[PDB]
């Protein structure tokens, strides 16, 4: 394959328009007063969303050395997306600005490498400060801002988390699906989730989703490995006679077994699915003992009584409603286990939180009270048409996203202020040379970028508003949506940490990589 | 693939073109006074309708951004269509007017979102008060009246439909066909409609419809899930040799054996079907041996006395005339089944009424029964060639979903006045901000583009008559055919309530939410 | 797929161009001085002819909007051809002449669908007047007179057709094949056709004309249904024993019997051949024991004398010359029955004819005398090469039509005056408004199209011919072929009333529908 090769500043000029096209598509979605984006769609309607990486994906340009800018682009939207969930439109502005400057800063006596070190020295410092300056959130009036915040402002979204994470608690499960309703409604549904995918994939029962779903399955547990055959047939016997699905729930299975019931699962169409039994040791025995108890069946391999896999019975199997089981986790839904028994074994864990004093047991029984009494969550998306469901359903998906950002960790100051207020962190470095110091500078002139960008979203000058928050205190900022300058944390107003600093450390690990290219090597267009 | 992006007035002057290009094409079949529409057909005649969702889904544009607004008008037209079955064309009108009005009111200074919230709150307000206003139907004059206007006019199809309500119920099952001579005819066939759609999409054998047509087909029962192979073998080579179609009823059908069926039917030609059972548990089998003696076969899987789906022999399945299957129902009409079993199961059923007082009880043998005995209604159009066939379906299946929108729900005033006075409702709203103000005026605005539209296609100024009706009493209306203000409900020119908030709901939700782009994403044309 | 859409006077004109391209390559072939039509066939010699339908069926036009009314005036000349088997030429011109004045009649204020209503009521008044003007055929000069004017004015083709219907009864089987001589043939074969077709498409034995030929075939009759298959063994037994083919007629045939037919059919070769038994009861009885007779064979499953199926021995089964059986029908042409048994149920046949009077067992006897002593006709036509065979066979099927239509329904005056004089009929009509009033304008002037165009094939002026004729009295009329005006009914210049209100309500009901459009979409055509 012919190559054309391009050297110096025509190479960059091309890459640096192709950044500036797809920050400039995607930028116009930033800030309370952004805009949506339509997408044309080959098998259907068009979508329209307002999701930075949803935009950035979705651009490919003819030319072959805009591309590489796009492509870098969007590996940044990319991986901020993937490793904190939201923030996408922040990262892409912040790698456009680093390496509009960093391209702006390249002479022959420059050095590129040490400019991208200070980069890197400079975005440290300003992610310390980021951390130093974090508060944690204590009380559900937090989640329903943060959430509320994450929505693009709509309060329902956010008294709808707010209520779901009350009920199944902070650490609990919060699924969305497309609704079939005009309004938003969530349901609580019992189950528990042990953070054990399936064995093999053999039993997937479903093309969308990715998922093995059962409903009124048997519940087999055994606290040893499944060997022998004659252990497990006459389980798959009795399953069969039902006319039931059976989850496998053991510490392993072996080869025979694995391939035994794939072959009766394909041949026969059994619903038979295998997965790893978690927790270690006594953790693994107490949470089959739950599962068996919320279930209504028992634990095999056992020491004290013990109850063989191979003289197994129909009564001996708990009883489960739904299943769903995922490469990931899995989860058991409805039980039907007797309430006595399950009553007393909350009551033995609640007497043990008060035996000892020590991190490993009180967490552990903390988890198993967690997964015995929230259960899970599912969150349902109303609407008319399928656009506007998805639309809904994607600002729905990255408020969720955040709030837990904002649960794991402390939260900032929002609207881009937090940002602003590091900056005098980047006057207690000292570079080494010109170079870094050349780095430093241009880390100092990108932190202004999201401010003025929201600001000028809003139809207003940023320069002037950044200069107007930059003279006022700490705790005052710039409120797009209202015009005004108030309190954020009291008007809400406030973003997680986790986000900022992801956003930030990837847009600068891509965009000083990116700004020390000479050479550009591209494949000839074919006929 | 490459793609081309397109940012402010370009997209959305190209996208209202399109709009603007297929609403005029649709809505010059508005209106007692209104036109037809000839589309061409690849694989014979032209096919001539007045119904404005077939209007809108055959109409494609070579030009890439056009086609977005295309698209989106014919999502509205579909989601009215499938909600309602009437009023699509005002859905589409009511939708070219709140796109332009959006696409006007955009500024430097606008928030698009706010106008969308606006508009939302106005259509909620007009559609309480659209409630507040509907009156219940009572005597069967009103019923035709209703069908006589949703027909464009034709007496004759108001009366026999009125007619075959009467003497069905006003909650029977009325089915339209083709028929052999000049004339319409009705008659009562006995049958059942068990109310599932179809396993998969494969087994379309028609080309118009989108639904599954066999003639003198069996019937395959199965209370347990069917998944091996072998057991459905023989009922496929039954169905071959016999050279008659085969309808499947079973619980599900696994990947294996659709795969199976369906590559056995485009392979080898079989005319084979399968559907959900209907029900659960208990009812399921009392509805599968309600077929199996409707059609003189037998139910497979049954715990008593049971027999096996692989040695399945020709007087084990059932018979039917006809079997109609779409994705939301389907029905069988004629079955084979003798009439003493029937009978003696019917009084079982009517004693069993007698057993237990309990609503579920009553309401599944009070359904049963009805399946078994009240069957269904035929309407035959007349006609001398299959185009104006073709027509007459299309109002008389028009007809039949406005007369059954207008028994469940209540009834409003005609040619577009209810609208019109549900505008002061709009007055006691109170924005927020300024772009809610814009939002109201707006859907104010467009609330009077049906009775424009109709008075236009009349041939007459809709200003000046929408101007008079205004300043007449509440009662008083413009009748478009004969050209005089006359009194709406004495001249029975009358629409149901729920084909009119639909059509506003869908129009508004998608309209509005199409008025907030900024950037548009196409792919650029191939060669 | 990219689509074009065209709105106003542009689509009507090209639809209109269309038309009349089509219906001017029509026309020239009508009247007793018309000329023909080469049409080019891409696999052999050019075909040639004067038939309306085979012109109009053979023109395709590129321009995807002329095809539109080309494909509607092929409707109408089809249509016309499948209902009464002659007449397509003046339906294409009434056509032509109602839509060019419905596009001259349309403005902004008019309303197609209201004039076509006019034109649907002008035309039910004008086939009523028909139909009152209608006589009956008595005498078989009149026979000979209208097959000779439906043969293009050829005596001979009609005396041969009146011999043939005076030697097999107004009601009796004509057939026409190629001829291997120079001149016309007429052969009389005993036989019988009893109106039922075969079961299974199976049993085929060629590849043109899509018909089943057994000779020297064994005859099978059974009153009830044939299930047992050792009921049916022995008669394929004896079949082959023979090596002659089997023909079965009984009431009906299950699946398992037909199954194995067909396996025996296809595998080993036995020529059998399964058909519905004619008749209903009594009349099914009936017919079996007279083909019986007529075949020397016996009644399998009478109450009286049983003679079982599973004894079937030889001289058990009749014997038949040879079997022609199709889709729709089925002919036993050369039993080999006793001169005496035929006899003597001829003498009690004719004997309960005096016995009872009643329709319905007067028809009956009169049906089975037919069958038993009548007989087929058959009729070759002779030429020198095959293309001007072809020409003769059209002009004898046409003849054949008409005749058979001639004999169901009664007879008017032909050569386009039966309509003039239908003219005077419209006067007593009270249109509802104007454009009712329109709509009988149109048909008004339409009615005197056939006779202008007949005047003008023939060199004359076709105004100054009808003016002439209309001031006539009600029994003179023009004779094209002389030139001279004479008194039609005299001279034997008829024409069926079936063919004239056919075609008549035909070209009424398909452009009157054609004249109502406004919007025309077309696909843009592909490189
Ligand atoms: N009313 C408001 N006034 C000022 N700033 C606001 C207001 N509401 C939200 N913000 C700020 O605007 C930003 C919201 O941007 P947005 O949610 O569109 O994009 P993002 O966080 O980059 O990621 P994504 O596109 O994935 O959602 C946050 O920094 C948030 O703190
Ligand atoms: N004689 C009449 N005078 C005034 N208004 C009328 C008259 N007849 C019908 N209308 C009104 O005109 C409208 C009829 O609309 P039309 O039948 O063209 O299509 P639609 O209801 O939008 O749906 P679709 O095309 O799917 O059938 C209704 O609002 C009806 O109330
Ligand atoms: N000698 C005649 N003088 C005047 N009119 C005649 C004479 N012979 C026949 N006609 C009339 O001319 C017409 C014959 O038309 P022609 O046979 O060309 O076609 P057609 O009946 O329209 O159908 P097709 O083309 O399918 O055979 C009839 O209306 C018939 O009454
Ligand atoms: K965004
Ligand atoms: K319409
Ligand atoms: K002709
Ligand atoms: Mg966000
Ligand atoms: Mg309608
Ligand atoms: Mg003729």
């Amino acid at each position: 394959a012919a190559k054309d090769v391009k050297f110096g500043a025509d190479a960059r000029a091309l890459m640096l328009q192709g950044v500036d096209l797809l920050a400039d598509a995607v930028a116009v979605t930033m800030g309370p007063k952004g805009r949506t984006v339509i997408i044309e769609q080959s098998w259907g309607s068009p979508k329209v969303t307002k999701d930075g990486v949803t935009v950035a994906k979705s651009i490919d340009l003819k030319d072959k050395y805009k591309n590489i800018g796009a492509k870098l682009i969007q590996d940044v939207a990319n991986n901020t997306n993937e490793e904190a969930g939201d923030g996408t439109t922040t990262a892409t502005v912040l790698a456009r600005s680093i390496a509009k400057e960093g391209f702006e800063k390249i002479s022959k006596g420059a050095n590129p490498v040490e400019i991208r070190r200070g980069v890197m020295l400079a975005v440290d410092a300003v992610i310390a400060e980021l951390k130093k300056q974090s508060k944690p959130v204590t009380t559900p009036e937090e989640i329903a801002q943060v959430a509320t915040i994450s929505a693009n402002g709509d309060k329902e979204i956010g008294n709808i988390i707010s209520d779901a994470m009350k009920k199944v608690g902070r650490k609990g499960v919060i699924t969305v699906k497309d609704g079939k309703t005009l309004n938003d409604e969530l349901e609580i549904i019992e189950g528990m989730k042990f953070d054990r995918g399936y064995i093999s994939p053999y039993f997937i029962n479903t093309s969308k989703g990715q998922k093995c779903e059962f409903q009124d399955a048997y519940v087999l547990l055994s606290e040893k490995k499944i060997s022998s055959i004659q252990s497990i047939v006459p389980a798959l016997e009795i399953a069969n006679a039902h006319r039931k699905p059976l989850v496998i729930i053991a510490e392993d299975v072996d080869g025979e077994a694995l391939s035994t019931l794939v072959l009766n699962r394909l041949k026969v169409g059994l619903q038979v699915v295998a997965v790893k039994a978690p927790g270690f040791g006594d953790n693994r025995k107490n949470q089959l003992k739950d599962m068996a108890i919320a279930t209504g069946g028992a634990v095999f391999g056992e020491e004290g009584l013990t109850l063989n896999l191979e003289d197994v019975q129909p009564h001996d199997l708990g009883k489960v409603g739904e299943v769903i089981v995922t490469k990931d986790d899995a989860m058991l839904l409805k039980g039907k286990g007797d309430k006595a028994q399950i009553e007393k074994r909350i009551q033995e864990i609640i007497e043990q939180l008060d035996v000892t004093t020590s991190e490993y047991e009180k967490e552990k029984l903390n988890e198993r009270l967690a997964k015995l009494s929230d259960g899970v969550a599912v969150l349902k998306v109303g609407g008319t048409s399928d656009v506007e469901v998805n639309e809904k359903k994607d600002r729905v998906t990255d408020a969720l996203n955040a709030t837990r950002a904002a649960v794991e960790e402390g939260i900032v100051l929002g609207g881009g202020c937090a940002l602003l207020r590091c900056i005098p962190a980047l006057d207690s470095l000292t570079p080494a040379n010109e170079d870094q110091k050349i780095g430093i500078e241009i880390i100092k002139r990108t932190l202004k970028i999201p401010a003025m960008t929201i600001a000028k979203n809003a139809g207003v000058e940023g320069s002037l508003i950044v200069e107007k928050i930059m003279q006022s205190s700490s705790e005052v900022g710039y409120d797009a949506m209202a015009g005004d300058f108030v309190n954020m944390v009291e008007k809400g107003i406030i973003d997680p940490t986790k986000v900022v600093r992801t956003a930030l450390l990837d847009a600068a690990g891509v965009a000083s990589l990116l700004t020390t290219a000479e050479v550009v090597v591209t494949e000839i267009p074919k006929e």
